[PDB]
């Protein structure tokens, strides 16, 4: 499946499929140097693949921490100062070799290398369908998840499904969370499609038509990225339950897509809360469980603390804390909350546990 951005201009292709891996091969050969910015888990799991590549060396590896790990100034400045001590040109490419943190920091590179040079996103994990589209890149802060960054089109995704089968179930269910919101956000038929199919661990952990979800997920991201890339109206929709995700994320220091689990719910309770929306919580909570989510963890949740972290998320204005609300499917809405809600709506998701 190769999807494609159909902006004004500056477009960019998306190959979805087994064995995607082969179309890095033209890239590669356009470009003055290439550096191939692998994790440093995923350099293990297939350095022996790139020893190759690696051999006409004006294609260079930098492995860099693993996951958040690599999220940070130091390894930004690091890492910049690195590649420019090879007196880079402008036409240099930034392939970016992982999941979503991996894609993130390496995007951020590609956009500020001489003002921006060529990045190619080359996903190698579930979650990774959602982060190798829509030019968002970045680091993280002291104050929260994703806070310095910036809106940069890669050259072109290379998304080689074949990658997914080397993922653990932590991972899978990391991953899962993004599909899943992308089933919320498609409406009740699409979201009961799938809850259907994954109805457990066992079906989940076989990724048995993932790719369908996951080439579903790209295609529901890939209208809302083109229709509003900068985020000025309906991409807001994307960040569901990231509110409470990115503060749950930062400070647990638990898996991304755990923690945005753990925000759809939280979104849920604060819907009821505030348009008495009749989620059944009991409903969202008892899937998880049988997915084979943790969730253990909140049983010492500060919202006092974690309430900071909210107050740095990049959908608030003035008044203070800006949520996306699911006052029932198909109707999403975006608005402020109050502490007092939001303090209410932790305390109560902390008691189901
Ligand atoms: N910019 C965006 O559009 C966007 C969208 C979604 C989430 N994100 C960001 O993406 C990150 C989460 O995504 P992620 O799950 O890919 O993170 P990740 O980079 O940390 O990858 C998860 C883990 O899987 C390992 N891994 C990678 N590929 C593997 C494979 N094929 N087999 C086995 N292990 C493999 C990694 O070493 C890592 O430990 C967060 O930093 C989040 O803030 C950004
Ligand atoms: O606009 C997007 O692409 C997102 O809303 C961007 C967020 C990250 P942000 O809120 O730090 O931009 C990402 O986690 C989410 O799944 C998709
Ligand atoms: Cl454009
Ligand atoms: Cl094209
Ligand atoms: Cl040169
Ligand atoms: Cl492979
Ligand atoms: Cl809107
Ligand atoms: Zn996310």
């Amino acid at each position: 499946m190769k999807l494609q951005t159909t902006y004004p201009s500056n477009n960019y292709p998306i190959y979805v499929e087994h064995g995607a891996i082969k179309y890095i091969g033209t890239y590669l050969n356009q470009f003055d140097q290439s550096f191939l910015l692998i994790d440093e888990y995923v350099n293990q799991y297939f350095a022996n693949k790139f020893d190759d590549i690696l051999s006409y060396e004006n294609v260079h590896k930098v492995i860099i921490p693993a996951g958040e790990k690599t999220k940070t100034f130091e390894q930004y400045q690091e890492t910049l100062e690195y590649i420019l001590s090879h007196h880079v040109t402008r036409n240099t490419a930034i392939i970016a070799v992982g999941g979503g943190a991996t894609g993130d920091f390496a995007g951020f590179v590609a956009a500020t290398l001489l003002r921006g040079v060529h990045f190619i996103q080359v996903p190698t994990t579930i979650l990774a369908h959602d982060s190798s589209v829509g030019g968002k890149v970045g680091i993280n802060s002291k104050q929260g998840k994703n806070l310095i960054g910036a809106f940069y089109r890669p050259t072109a995704v290379i998304y080689d499904l074949d990658f997914l089968k080397t993922l653990p179930f932590k991972q899978i269910l990391s991953g899962y969370a993004e599909v899943y919101k992308h089933a919320l956000l498609n409406g009740e038929s699409a979201t009961q499609d799938i809850e259907q199919h994954f109805k457990d661990r066992e079906i989940l952990q076989s990724l048995n038509g993932m790719d369908k979800y996951i080439a579903k997920g790209i295609e529901t991201k890939l209208d809302i990225v083109v229709a509003d890339e900068k985020e000025q109206g309906v991409r807001k929709f994307l960040n569901l339950g990231h509110t409470f995700g990115h503060a749950v994320e930062y400070y647990h220091k638990i898996p991304h897509g755990h923690a945005v689990m753990v925000g759809i719910i939280y979104q849920f309770i604060v819907a009821n809360a505030l348009f008495d929306s009749k989620h059944d919580i009991s409903h969202y909570i008892q899937y998880l469980i049988q997915l084979g989510y943790p969730l253990d963890m909140i049983t010492d949740l500060d919202f006092e603390t974690l309430y900071q972290y909210m107050l740095s998320d990049k959908k608030n204005d003035k008044q203070g804390v800006q949520m996306v609300l699911m006052r029932q499917f198909g109707d999403i809405v975006v608005q402020h909350v109050d502490q007092l809600t939001l303090q209410h709506a932790c305390e109560q998701l902390k008691t189901y546990f």
